[PDB]
């Protein structure tokens, strides 16, 4: 009785404008009799060319000549002449290409699945072997990924509105008719579903159909708050492993095609910290490589400290590119990752297409001051001195992993940590709760992912990033005569109280053509705090500075 | 005393023409005093702009203005006027871009390393932050991969001919001066090496220098037979894992950037069977995904037979693309892989940029004949009936893995197997040696790689590809009304006595625009038999039919 599944037509529902709507305009534009194109499209009914195409018996390219002959046949009976320019191939290329995802509809399908619905796309479609077929493929992938099932007439050999396909749908959904709502823009397609007893919504305009669907499901789908960007399910990702030297292999996650964009997380994070950027960046036309940095996750975590100086970390990233066969990548870092990407740009500009850092400014080494002196001359960096002694901070951070990340991963108005009193107090969590509340930015499940990751190797490796102050300083001094002249983006976050925006104020002295982004009401954990804003800044910058 | 290391200069030795040679012509072309450009380039000596650039103190972009001022200063002392068009940036862009690998030199370095030499590149070079820097990066990667060490003045802060860099070289090589031969096109660079006592060759013309190097090493480097293409070292590859459904994950190897090219091996092979194509295809501008097919290697090998029908195999390849975020890939198959790629093109043309098969023709299902009847009506396919009974062929093939692959992987003039008497004789190796000789196509090490791979899961999974004759037939019949109209390449091999070229003779009936390649004196194992010819055919076809 209570709905438990939602089925969406594609053309005219999830994807607008519908092909019929474009063809309708094509008829007018070309001064053809009203409906002639639709007549030709449907000639023969169940036994005609278009039903054979929709059942997969023939390909779209095979079907164009038949469509052409139907159009001639139709114009002849109508005592009209088709234009000299008449091309079914061009007409459908246009129509197919004009079709965009109906975002309010997709987001309602997503909301329904979030609340426990099985969702499916049921569409009459064709095997597309046009030279331009990649466009449609990209559209289906982007929709496909958000649904439990994609049922295509041409893969199952059945078409709407044949009753057999709705029985196939119901068996695929493992649900009974009255448990399913089906949305289609063609009433003929609803009749058989209605017969079986499933709820049907005839989609004329999206918002009316969404109101009907809100009513029958009891879920608010119209006027919902803005949803977060698509996240990553770890077990659905492609996982990559590259041995950069004996005993040291880098793990990374890969999604998308196009120019390589390597994401480098900070302390104490993971490739998963980019989970909101990976699908967006892949969707925007990039090949994203989200890495578990050295010391983290499934990446090797040797115990020696000097394995984590910036010079060794940067050479390994370079080896990573070599072994993957990438002459270049865009490097996008956050926190310690942002520091690493700056030095990638300073020491290996030929391998860096463009560099972006979130939060972490480029601070040139001061040759007249030991890095220890400078750290001591900033109370907010006091916690770093606490990280110096091997084993001390490891023991506090490894004691209760859930508490560690629940205490760390918090929005600016939820913090339970005072980074400036750490040494004095003898610890990072000294005056922090034993069972902190779950921040709004994270779910218990996301927390548990990080917990599982850091069970592999703990915090030794990740803390070792802090234990090469002098080594990094000596190496960084070698670059004091350089400038960064490749495309470069600095993104500041208003409420990062450690890496404050002001820290970046002098960066243009070393990066003259630096581009900037700013995110308001954003704490240190920028990617999960303001994912939608990050993705907009990053994607805009990529398209203007990293793509050709 | 006996040489054990070889050191190669880059500019003028491994890479031609040298930059000085282009600049020399630029001087003439622009009617400048002879040597003025070289004067400006060198002004200041150890303390001038170019030495700072070569030591990494500044970047190339920072160095252009200084070079410009040196050129003005030089033309002024020479009482000449630089042209109105004068641009150091353009002059060096041209020179850098004109530089190609000196293939006879690289191949001698490769031959030397094959015979046990430690090889290194020692070059004065710069940090390249030009907009065009990707060109140089690609050049270094392609050379880099063939050498034990790349020593760049700008990464080590030392330049030829300073004696310190040759002591750094010697320590990097772990060798003593008289054990090393050093080749450079600038005599000033040889003097310090000679001082230490290492053999030096002044490279004026490549062949003279190669004769000198043949003499001192005792190895023939000039007029050597054609070398095989670059192969793959498994532990140097990026390894990818994609879960396509519960219990089933696909393993693949990834190299290169550009359009995705998925390689699908046959029975009983491995991603490694493409080892000669992967680097070539990556080098040609493609992102290669060499897969361990379902049942093989590090890919899952469920025991049930129907997990290996073509329909399930093809859907999983599609899921593989979805989870990697590729709307399309080029599919290049061999043997059973070639059959799979044809059906990828028949059932998922929108996901297939282009399809190529080696050896395996597209044979449309005969709806009036059970596949068993047709197999029985060809003596050469008799071995397939032997593969039908679960466990029988597994036991013979798994008994001695070394013998299995030494018996299988053989050139046409080395065969020890009679595929037409298999059932009668009761086995594939019945009348074959217990310790077969090593074919010329493979090394003992390559054999052992396959041995290790098939220890993971044995032959059940791979043999199950043969055990869905009826299932595959019923599914293939659904496509009998289709044509393959995407870009398509059929490559035949003259001496494949199972998959004979004649088998493909009718393919144009179903693939009208089919392109063809033919390889003479080539047996069934086409990729390792004629790797150089495969790579030429494939790469030519890719550039004309899969790239935009
Ligand atoms: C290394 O020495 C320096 C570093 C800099 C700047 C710089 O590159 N950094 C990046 C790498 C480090 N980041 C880090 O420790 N982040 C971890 C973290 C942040 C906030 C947290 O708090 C909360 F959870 F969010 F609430 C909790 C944990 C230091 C900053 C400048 C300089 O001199 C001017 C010296
Ligand atoms: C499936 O039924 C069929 C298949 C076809 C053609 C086709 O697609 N094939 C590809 C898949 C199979 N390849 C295979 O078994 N290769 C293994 C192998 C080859 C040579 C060997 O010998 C030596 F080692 F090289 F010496 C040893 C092992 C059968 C051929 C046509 C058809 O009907 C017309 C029916
Ligand atoms: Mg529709
Ligand atoms: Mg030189």
């Amino acid at each position: 009785m209570t709905l438990r599944a939602a089925v969406f037509d594609l053309d005219g529902v999830l994807a607008l404008p519908a092909v019929f709507g474009v063809l309708g305009r094509t008829e007018e534009a070309l001064a053809l009799p009203r409906g002639l194109l639709n007549d030709a499209f449907q000639k023969g009914g169940p036994e005609g060319a278009t039903t054979r195409l929709m059942k997969g018996e023939i390909t779209l390219s095979q079907w164009i000549p038949l469509m052409e002959e139907n159009c001639r046949k139709c114009s002849e009976t109508a005592k009209v002449c088709l234009p000299k320019n008449f091309s079914i191939k061009e007409i459908f290329d246009k129509a197919i290409s004009a079709r965009k995802i109906n975002r309010p509809m997709l987001q309602a399908a997503l909301m329904l699945r979030k609340k426990g619905f099985t969702t499916a796309i049921l569409t009459n479609t064709w095997l597309d072997d046009r030279a331009e077929r990649d466009g449609l493929a990209q559209l289906m992938c982007e929709l496909k990924m958000h649904f439990d099932f994609l049922i295509e007439s041409c893969q199952v050999g059945m078409v709407k509105p044949e009753p057999q396909i709705y029985k196939f749908l119901l068996d695929t959904l493992k649900a009974s008719p009255s448990e399913v709502v089906f949305l289609d823009d063609i009433g003929a397609n609803l009749k058989p579903a209605r017969d079986l007893g499933m709820v049907t919504i005839l989609v004329q305009d999206t918002d009316t159909a969404l109101k009907e669907l809100e009513k029958v499901t009891g879920i608010q789908l119209l006027n919902t708050p803005a949803p977060l960007p698509t996240s990553c399910n770890p077990s659905d990702m492609s996982h990559g492993y590259v041995t950069v030297k004996p005993r040291v292999r880098l793990h990374f996650v890969e999604l998308g095609s196009g120019p390589a964009v390597c994401l480098c997380h900070g302390f104490p994070e993971s490739w998963y910290s980019w989970r909101y950027q990976i699908p967006a960046l892949a969707q925007a036309g990039y090949r994203v490589l989200a890495m578990d940095m050295k010391g983290y996750g499934e990446s090797s975590a040797p115990p020696e400290i000097e394995e984590y100086c910036m010079e060794v970390l940067c050479k390994e990233m370079v080896t990573f590119l070599d072994k993957l066969g990438l002459s270049q990548a865009v490097f996008i870092g956050h926190d310690w990752g942002g520091m690493l990407v700056w030095y990638m740009a300073l020491f290996y500009p030929e391998r860096v297409r463009a560099v972006a850092s979130l939060n972490t400014p480029f601070i040139p080494a001061n040759p007249n001051m030991s890095p220890l002196e400078s750290i001591k001359a900033n109370p907010v960096f006091d916690y770093q001195l606490y990280f110096q002694e091997p084993g001390v901070a490891e023991a506090e951070l490894e004691q209760n992993l859930s508490r560690t990340f629940k205490s760390l991963f918090r929005a600016s108005d939820e913090s339970v940590l005072s980074m400036h009193k750490v040494c004095e107090a003898g610890g990072l969590f000294v005056n922090s709760p034993e069972e902190p509340s779950l921040s709004r930015m994270v779910t218990e499940e996301e927390i548990q992912f990080y917990v599982q990751q850091f069970k592999k190797s703990g915090f030794r490796g990740p803390l070792n990033w802090y234990r090469n102050m002098e080594r990094n300083w000596k190496w960084a001094c070698k670059s004091l005569g350089r400038k960064i002249l490749i495309p470069a983006l600095m993104v500041t976050a208003e409420k990062d109280f450690v890496l404050v925006p002001q820290m970046s104020q002098h960066m243009e002295d070393w990066i003259p053509h630096l581009k900037r982004g700013h995110i308001e009401d954003c704490g240190h954990w920028t990617q999960m705090d303001k994912p939608t804003e990050v993705n907009q800044i990053l994607i805009k910058w990529l398209d203007s500075d990293a793509r050709n």
